[PDB]
């Protein structure tokens, strides 16, 4: 059953009892409760598994994923109950990490994670994430433009249908981009760090960098924190904190490179 | 024309058959018609059928006659859905990004895509002027004080901002050029945290929105627009403005100072 | 002519919603004109004015028929009391018009129907250029009392509503109205800031103003202290004019600065 | 003479808005003027104030009198317990009034009713010029004990509208009343700011209290400090002067500056 | 004497508003004065205080009787649990009282009643200035355990009202009682800041705080850090001179200045002013 | 030993006030402790910590124990779910208390029980520098995914409630437990800023962790960077050492300053 968008009473103990999908407060053994600022979300790791696997052992992938775009997007929900991060204060995700989950990504061994591409608006992060040849790149945020007429580039509405995309392709084991973060930057608000940007960002970044590393898969995406320039350089660091990777890239061309691999942290520069 | 008048009645969102209702009825229920968007904090819907429908009327029709006579029926066009916390299932919405080649527009250059084309300046830029020097077969007026232009009858007033996008669209959907003068009220109405220039970088995202429903239906719209940004970070908030929409004029003295635009085949960079 | 509602009204109930926005609902009349300052929701009622105004012409005395009809005038500006009666008009401005059958003898002889701004900071001069212009009326509102709220052509007033009323009964009427001042929406009407640090929302504000006038073919003149920071105000004088029918610059009680809309054009002077 | 209503009226139930201010309606008796401070809403009932400063005036002991009648004060001036009381009353000033049949002693023969306010910074001496003007009675409002608080002539107040009742009462009654202090008006009444950081809604709460002291006839003097930024004191000064009806600037306890409305026009000094 | 209701009251229902402060209605017994430290509401009630005051004066063992009445203290200060109780007293502070009659023995022979705060940054040395004046009792809030905690004459508390409560029961059965700290005071109460960059709303609270001491007629002594900007800490110690009894500025747990509101007229030193 | 309630407890209906904090009312049983970080009300409940640290004890494998036990340590550290719970107690911190019966060997052989915090920032290798003290257990909150967290001896939590609770019983079960990291306090814990624009609220909160390790005889270690502007960072280092039972700060992963509440007193780096 999909999940309930019926508002869930916090004060009725038979609403409480249910399922986080079905507008309570128990979590299924498949759930895993998370939250970006004060969002809550729910990603329900067993369902994404197998619909992976359907898609992956489908005759024609492309097909499948058309015919169960609604099955998909029932991944990753708001769970509606009233209220629901109350019993979960300063939610984050457990961090984890396997030598038997690391991926081809810019070295031979990225651990699971999410890999930041962050540069302001001229610094050509599009330009540089298609020469890194990706099998798909999610367009979320972003105004429409012939490179959206591609089969390989999935056009998303909102942050649950981006999540759940990202993840399923990448369970599927495709090289997944996510064109971009912008929303996440733009709506993700509250108290400002010494850098100018609100540190609901990284705490944001590293539920969605931990939900990935939960799950084994890399999600690559674009981001532009929009940092004062006489900070950037302590936003950039805060950002490399906060993930499993992070490219800083001008003119298209890469400036800055920081990645946990599965044989150690590892940093590379080389000013514009 | 038979077109439903969207509810006005808040609708419960603990209540499992308001719930179920159709968007336009106060529930969160979509119809195939109906696309939900936001624009800032502000969700809206615009219904297809309604769109489509009213738009072959206005063809059939002398817009400014049109428009008063069937005030009323475009309320079905862009409203607001009054489901008590509609966004709550939909977290950062925005529109889902699209462009086709078989929809491109006649303005500046012979293949703009779908979407919206921005006219920025400040105060003394003569955006107005450079717009009507384009010969836009309609201005929609919003935001803006009363001016001997609007006794024109080329010139179509609007209050909110759903009656200017049901105006816009349906125009636009009829094959007029239309432009809007102006944005002033998105500017001003788009709060939040401030990005550089003293700018809500809601405003992009709210941009960005417009754009995409723009792009969804294969029209283009135009409109000036104003963004206030401090004097030393101009070129950076012109430059975010650009990355949000399918075109962007910078305008000054009533004369092109840059352009920028996604074409069908590919981006065009003047100035 | 009738009082609007006091009472809140539902919005979730059917029937209190399909009533007028006078009593309590979202429906507009015919007569009924919704408009915003700031968070704040108005309505103008056309008929309330143009019923109530002929009542005015004929009493020929202002100061009296405004003391004895303080009840009345509510219909005519009032904040419509159904609950979130904004919900269904995000970023609600107020339609722009103009006609060259609608000017006004104020500077020029052809300003169109609007607003008609008198800025300068504490100390400017702007009551005493004003009185120069020799208005009609002036109504006070939101400074402190003196010896100019003796004379009969002042008349006080408390809240915006009742200052707009009186502003657009007197203006309809055909009196040239000055307002001394709009010292309470520069103070009220705030919100993000924008250059100047003066709120962006007083320029929709005064938009919002100026149209309503313009549709209801007055000129209102006002002063108005917007306290922009010394180092943005000539930014801030620039947008308050990008934003009504006409404004005024008045240093020591002399024209700095003039720029007004006129039936023949923009009409800029000093 | 009767207490206010303290319960919360309905703004949804007809019956409970159709009741009077004073018992947690919307309908002002032709005694009662509703006023804001800041957010704060307020009602003075002029027959409460007229028939209590009368029994004041019969005991010839202010002291004895507020201790054995701070019941019946509360009628005076109170919070109206309407549930969003103001809204019917955006932006709401206080009428201003002047009339030369209601001028007062006070640094000269022909103050006009309405506020005074004495200005300075910290070591200004506010309160020892304030003293050597020899006033009847000072109230204490929001400041520390202190030995002059055992002196007959300083009446202790806790909250804004005891302090406006016994103000008020004590003004009516025909006493020379000064306050110390404005301190939680400075506090309290926050808001986007102006220059010098204070807040803007705190020079519409001054004009409020001005307008009610003129509606009524009296005068209050009342000590301020407004706590501006170092750069901006003039600016913020020139500001206070334009809200009130006089104001004193004080430094080593004597007068710096002295800007006054008085019946035969404004009267500057220095 | 008893624990006031925790149970919040109706501001709608006549019944309920009609109750007393500690039943959680509007209606002040004369025992009991409303005040406010920022948005919070707070009454005291001078009979509990008296009565369990005298119960300490007799007590053969002052640690274990807070301890064994720690329910009964609740009844001294307590949050009162109206809804919206402060409704009907907007700026509300507390009536400035002196007399000649109610002085105390703290750094002048006749301070008058109130409160006396230390004021200093983090290593001034306050707790050590504090500790050699030789107090009864030191009221611990807020700071984190030290040696101090067993070795010492102390009462550890845990809210505003309890520190309150122990400190006016303390003081009215004649003990000379420091607070160390107000530092949750200074953190928790929040609002516009003055061109100090402190929140103006603790100078309010520390006057209602010192003015409850005044109408109770006793002395309170608090360490207080304000965490002001270094450039306006003149502006801020000014503030809260301003605001109570007296108050001694420390730094390397010596007097830098001091100034006292004495039942002769102010007393003070060191001043730069 | 049963799970706190997550219904809503009613804050106007006596029955439901009269409850335990456990069971949604506002009433302490002997065995529970209100306290609060930030706007955040917690309770630890001392009978489920003593019961539930026995059994882990008794396991002698913490990491198959916190999983097969998830559901139980719940009910040692929960937030408590009446309505409006810290309405009778405005600026609610922790009782402070110390004993000479409750020291602990870390970095001095009586270091006094509470919070000891390791403080740098970024790059100074605090973690580095904890793995090199050899502690028993690793609590792993707030930080991205590492190859460190394969090892058997870091566990895993993802909110504050789950990182105090598995800290309090593995400290009681005589584990050296270290905290990597205090991160999210530092992110979460918001308000009016103090020097360097640091939250006053995150120096309360650690003094309420503090406190409450204080009362429960144990002592915790924790990582923390609270990002302070570059001009401030030794105020609010010295803000934190007022905090806190004590503090060590690294760069290039060794001790540069230490400060550090003791038995015998106040012991610094400085000496």
């Amino acid at each position: 059953a999909a999940p309930a968008v019926v508002e869930g009473s916090s004060t009725n103990a038979a609403a409480v009892k249910k399922s986080l999908r079905d507008g309570g407060m128990t979590a299924l053994p498949s759930e895993i409760l998370f939250a970006v600022g004060s969002i809550p979300l729910v990603v329900d790791k067993d369902a994404l598994s197998t619909l992976a696997a359907a898609l992956v052992a489908s005759d024609d992938p492309s097909t499948w994923f058309v015919a169960n775009r609604e099955l998909i997007r029932a991944v990753v929900f708001v769970p509606q109950q009233n209220n629901v991060l109350r019993a979960t204060p300063l939610l984050s995700v457990r961090p984890v990490a396997s030598l038997s989950s690391v991926h081809n990504w810019q070295v031979r061994n990225h651990l699971s994670g999410l890999h930041v591409v962050v540069g302001g608006t001229g610094a050509g992060k599009s330009k540089w994430l298609n020469a890194q040849t990706p099998d798909v790149t999610i367009r979320w945020g972003e105004p429409g433009e012939t490179f959206d007429m591609e089969e390989s580039s999935i056009a998303v509405a909102d942050l649950t249908e981006m999540l759940a995309v990202a993840l399923l392709l990448a369970t599927a084991d495709y090289r997944v981009v996510i064109d971009s973060f912008r929303n996440l930057v733009f709506g993700i608000t509250g108290a400002a760090g010494p850098g100018g940007v609100s540190v609901a960002l990284y705490a944001a970044l590293t539920s969605l960098n931990n939900i990935c590393a939960e799950l084994g898969v890399l999600l690559v995406a674009a981001i532009n924190p929009m940092s004062s320039d006489d900070k950037v350089s302590l936003v950039y660091n805060n950002i490399a904190a906060s993930v499993a990777g992070m490219t800083v890239v001008n003119n298209a061309a890469v400036v800055s490179q920081t990645i946990r691999s599965g044989t150690g942290r590892i940093f590379s520069g080389e000013p514009a």
